[PDB]
């Protein structure tokens, strides 16, 4: 399942990853209502499930 990053987002954790607007990221674990584990190129972690949005 893809999806799209919305906004920028700058990791602040050791779970979270970094992504940039209008980056494509694969979904990997959207069961937190809040924080969803996405992987962007080659990392994988956390980012706002509110900052991307499902393409599929």
């Amino acid at each position: 399942e893809l999806v799209l990053a919305l906004y920028d987002y700058q990791e602040k954790s050791p779970d979270e990853v970094t992504m940039k607007k209008g980056d494509i990221l694969t979904l990997l674990n959207s069961t937190n209502k809040d924080w969803w584990k996405v992987e962007v190129n080659d990392r994988q972690g956390f980012v706002p499930a509110a900052y991307v949005k499902k393409l599929d």
